[PDB]
């Protein structure tokens, strides 16, 4: 798939707002993911024990991880589809070290969309949401293709 420049503009415009508070957005997104799909929390040996949202908010390690995640995703989005180099190490660790199924990448995409809709309604109307969804679908499609080449595809 290919996004138009107008669609990229909508994506980078709301992302610029997210970048005003990377740590906060990182936390909201992960808490949303863990509360909505608890099975995803099992993949983090480091955080598996967290029982409540209060404990999640209090975790400094979880906050650090959220920043790392959003920083990596932001770097990919800013490439506007030319993200081959950035995708390789990400696909390798998630397929072979962490073993993260494509399904879980769809769950976090839902969490990202939920949080942006909630925090940035004025910059996340229907058109902007469609553009972000398209960007994340492109990301998942390319990651899935890489998973297959790496021998995991799941
Ligand atoms: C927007 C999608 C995602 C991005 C950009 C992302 C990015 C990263 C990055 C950059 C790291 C650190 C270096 C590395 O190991 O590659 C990381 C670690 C990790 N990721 Fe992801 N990730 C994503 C989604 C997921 C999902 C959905 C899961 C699990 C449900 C997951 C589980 C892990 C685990 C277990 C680690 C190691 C955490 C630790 O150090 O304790 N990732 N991820």
């Amino acid at each position: 798939m290919v996004l138009s420049e107008g669609e990229w503009q909508l994506v980078l415009h709301v992302w610029a707002k997210v970048e005003a508070d990377v740590a906060g957005h990182g936390q909201d997104i992960h808490i949303r993911l863990f509360k909505s799909h608890p099975e995803t929390l099992e993949k983090f040996d480091r955080f598996k024990h967290l029982k409540t949202e209060a404990e999640m908010k209090a975790s400094e390690d979880l906050k650090k991880l959220g920043v790392t995640v959003l920083t990596a995703l932001g770097a990919i989005l800013k490439k506007k589809g030319h993200h081959e180099a950035e995708l390789k190490p990400l696909a390798q660790s998630h397929a072979t070290k962490h073993k993260i199924p494509i399904k879980y990448l769809e769950f976090i995409s839902e969490a990202i969309i939920h949080v942006l809709h909630s925090r940035h309604p004025g910059n996340f109307g229907a058109d902007a949401q469609g553009a972000m969804n398209k960007a994340l679908e492109l990301f998942r499609k390319d990651i899935a293709a890489k998973y297959k080449e790496l021998g995991y595809q799941g």
